[PDB]
């Protein structure tokens, strides 16, 4: 049987970026659907389980994606619940690429670090976004101590909340409204992400440069001024005088090699659920 | 060239199930619109009968769908009417899965019969709908005796009128409103087909088990209470005394394989016109 | 890499005839999109320039179209200014086909002409559609002395401001508001081309079969009453006494295999460009 996905993305239309590594991955046919929730989208699911039996039924798989997660999560969730018994196929969730670039990220570090980073202390700068709230949660799966930063208290509480509800942790919070708070808030800590919008600078040469705790640094921003000063987004590694950088670009082509894994990885069985915790067990296994 | 099907789905986006049993009916690729309309879809045929010429022809194809059968029929009628001369493709319709499903009914019950129904007494409860209405058509068309009812007698002489135009036969109505008058329809009858909307029971254990006349039940309802009583689902054939039961499930099994050979037909000319007498000539092989 | 094609359509929905043009020029997939603008067509393209890498880049492209050429033009534009440095891939733009129905005609006519018509004057009435305006622009690119007419002075000579600003020529105006004017401007030219709307005639008979300096005549217009009295639409090089005659299908017949081999060039590199000057040289190989 021909492998078919089918991408229900929550935007108006779907992802054009997830479409090409879609094929890239392994499928054989993409159909693709905008404006999806979790009110209509129980019908289209029953026509990906109905369809095909047996071994049929893992030549067909479901993406979800769009650019609000939270939009994604409740379709994702909705998916699972239209399941029942053996009547089921492979699913994956990853609105904006926040699952795959967090996880490329976080398991670049982790190999670098030495294979652990429990009860090292790290800081995720700006980690109110979708990859920081994902990156906080697989820091803390992994025994690290984070702080969740965010201009506001309140918003990055929120954030903070929010992850350990859903991944069962203990992330803190803390405002840094300024670069002077976010040197402070990096003080003491082992390992440093900066998880900012596009084209935005939050961590300067001098402010991980001299902190002797500082081991890694990762910056997920690949628009100049970068996130992180004194890095290249190709970095992947590189030595900075005791300190050891990933830039966007050298943790981009982990995402896109992972992306494409995860894709080919849905039509190898019927019962594959890929979100934050699935996509990372993976990302490890390549990193 | 490539085997290319347009789908053309009269509801807000395309059908996922019509999508993936086209794929596995051979088509290459399918392209799918929603909110087609009598007036809008006569552009897109233009497109599938001028690009390709000859032999070429056959191998682009057209597929209407939707969950309002009726809609589906202006539509379809609209797409034949906008071929001319040799410029035309093969045409598919299946609104609701209403055609393969009348027609994979059928065919099972007049294949277990022995072949022949001719001057036989065939009643179809709650046989005003789409399923009801083409099921009744092909009966007669095989020639046995048809009484189509439903609670009104209004609306069963009207859906028995609109069969008897289109498909030049003569089904007669009759009213049933209660379980009482719908238990006396069916006494002399050989064979009983419940067409009711899903979630309903029209014919209890104890109203057909007992009648001698009886020899073949068909129900078109998979969600419990079954149309029928004393059945399951699944039943293909099975045997209740001296009698045979068909199940929605087992109806649909062949239903599936039906509409998959359908898809692969309409790339063997470009003349193939799939309505509910075609689907139910290629039924009639398969069961 | 399989090859992807990424369909942007001013429309409300994709052209079901550039779809099937897409494959059978190669494409292995296509996705469409509608409702595509200058404002929304960024993010679309962001999706083809960073997904692939190296020899791998070419194997996805970009085809604009839909039926209002002065949208299309605006997309395009848009696309085009999305790309920077290495990140970009072929693009082509044929709205409502006006690209390669003009380049197919005037490739003809050219052809017909010896292989040139540097220094003959051309006439093209009705020319200021875009079809009337692309056909001047090649025609003056090929060194001829043309004249865009028109039924107003004002709306005809902005035509030919805009093809002049746009392909660098100096193409004509001149008003010819009936039958007497149309007659009186194409005495003395060597070419004449009628890129009317469709159902219109602008040449009659008696209007050209009696001026002994014209070579060879084109139209555009395939439905009856024809831009040009006492041809068959079919005609082909047809010769009436000392002229050749191209009809509307005649032409028709090279416009779709040139706009299937023009698909077939964007997956060959990742840097080509289209547009009206490019299909025309691959025209001029094909006629
Ligand atoms: N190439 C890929 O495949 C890919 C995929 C996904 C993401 N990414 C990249 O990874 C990064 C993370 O994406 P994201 O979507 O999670 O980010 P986001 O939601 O756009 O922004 C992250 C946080 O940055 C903070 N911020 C915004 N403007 C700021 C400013 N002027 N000063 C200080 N803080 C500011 C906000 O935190 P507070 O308001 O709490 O301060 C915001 O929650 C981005 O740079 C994105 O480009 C790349
Ligand atoms: N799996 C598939 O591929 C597939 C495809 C198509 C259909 N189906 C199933 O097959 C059946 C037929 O579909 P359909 O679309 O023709 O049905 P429908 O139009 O939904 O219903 C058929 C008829 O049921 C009668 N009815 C409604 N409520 C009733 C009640 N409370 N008591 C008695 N009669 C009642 C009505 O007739 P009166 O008003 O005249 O009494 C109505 O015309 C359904 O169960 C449907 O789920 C399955
Ligand atoms: N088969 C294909 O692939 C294909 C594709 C595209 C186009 N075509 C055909 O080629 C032709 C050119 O298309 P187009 O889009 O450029 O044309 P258009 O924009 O529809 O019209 C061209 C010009 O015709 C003139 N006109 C309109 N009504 C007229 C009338 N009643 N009397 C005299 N002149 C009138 C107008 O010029 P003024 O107002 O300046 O006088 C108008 O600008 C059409 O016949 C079309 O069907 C075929």
């Amino acid at each position: 049987s021909k492998k078919l996905l089918f991408q229900f993305d929550t935007d108006a239309t779907p992802s054009v970026f997830d479409v090409v590594v879609g094929y890239d991955g392994g499928a054989d046919h993409i159909t693709g659907y905008g404006n999806v929730t979790p009110d209509n989208v129980g019908a289209y699911v029953d026509g990906t389980i109905y369809t095909r039996g047996g071994k049929e039924k893992q030549s067909t798989a479901i993406f979800v994606g769009g650019g609000d997660m939270a939009a994604g999560e409740r379709v994702f969730e909705a998916v699972k619940k239209r399941f029942f018994g053996p009547f089921r196929v492979s699913c994956m969730l990853d609105s904006n690429g926040s699952n795959t670039t967090a996880a490329a990220g976080v398991a670049l570090v982790v190999k670098a670090a030495g294979g652990s980073v429990k009860g090292k202390k790290a800081v995720v700068l700006a980690g109110t976004g979708p990859v920081g709230m994902r990156s906080a949660a697989l820091l803390a799966g992994e025994g690290a101590e984070v702080v969740l930063c965010g201009r506001k208290l309140d918003k990055a509480q929120a954030a903070a909340d929010s992850v350990n509800k859903r991944f069962k942790v203990n992330v803190t919070a803390a405002e840094t409204a300024d670069d002077a708070s976010r040197a402070e808030a990096v003080k003491g800590a082992h390992f440093v992400f900066t998880a900012g919008a596009i084209g935005l600078e939050l961590l300067p040469q001098a402010a991980w440069q001299n902190e002797s705790s500082i081991e890694i640094v990762a910056d997920y921003n690949a628009q100049p001024p970068l996130g992180i000063g004194g890095i290249d987004a190709t970095d992947k590694g590189k030595e900075y005088g005791g300190k050891r950088a990933f830039g966007a670009l050298g943790i981009g082509g982990l995402k896109l090699k992972l992306h494409r894994a995860c894709i080919a990885k849905l039509f190898e069985s019927s019962e594959g659920v890929f979100d934050a915790e699935e996509i990372y067990k993976l990302a490890k296994e390549m990193a």
